[PDB]
């Protein structure tokens, strides 16, 4: 009758946002969501 | 009558996104939305 | 009848973000959501 | 009938905010929002 | 019928920032927002 | 009788190098070479 | 008969390297050389 | 017959060097070179 | 018949480097060599 | 005939060097090498 791991809220907000990106090498990333929920029982 | 891993509510917002991106080498992401759920039992 | 790991409210909030990023070597990220939920039992 | 982990309010305000980056070597990120739950019981 | 760990309000405000970044090496971060909620039970 | 922009030696070694690199998103680079010379007159 | 901007010289030596290396979202680089040798006249 | 900007040796040098990294969000860059020579004249 | 700008000599020495890093947010950079050699005449 | 700026000689050695490093925020960095030779004439 548990519960182990929750994640409910997160909250990330821009507006307005302009930008410019220039590397030389690497990799560009605009937006980031990501979930690595590694549950072992 | 358990439950190990729950992800209901993650945000990421943004608005009226203007850019430029010019890298030399590596590759370029805009959007990202990933799961990698390694539930091992 | 136990919950070991919640998470319910994280704020982030810019407001008429206009930026430049120049780097020579590494890798820009502009927005960050991201979740390792390693809950292991 | 216990809790253990609960995160419910963190704010982080920014506004009307101009910048430049510019690093040799070394990765930009400009917002952050992450979560590393380790809940191990 | 107990609770461990509470964080419930944390407030990080700016207002009409602009500013400049120049490191050679190292990596620029702008915002930060993070959780590593270790509960080992 | 002029010479402007002269590169003529930079090291990059390694040796034996083994690893492993897993990310959620994003993208992996492993060898870097790059030029971008922007020579405007 | 003048000389503006010269490199001949710069070493990055490693040896024996093993490593491992997980993020969850940002990109992962393991060598770099990049050159952005803007010279304008 | 003059000379502005000479780089002949700088020494970056490690050994049997092992590691482990693991962030959550943001860029990881192992090795690093890098030159801007931004020479204008 | 001049020379303004010369570097020559620069150590950075390790040996038997063992390690780990693990943050939440922000970018791990192990090695840097960099050169950003604004000279303007 | 003259010499403005001239670095010949900069040692940093260490020796057997494990450690850990844990941040929650933030960068980490584990060599430096970096030159900004802004020479103006």
């Amino acid at each position: 009758k548990t519960k182990e791991g929750v994640v409910h809220g997160v909250a990330t907000v821009a507006e307005k946002t302009k930008e410019q990106v220039t590397n030389v090498g690497g990799a560009v990333v605009t937006g980031v969501t990501a979930v690595a929920q590694k549950t072992v029982e």
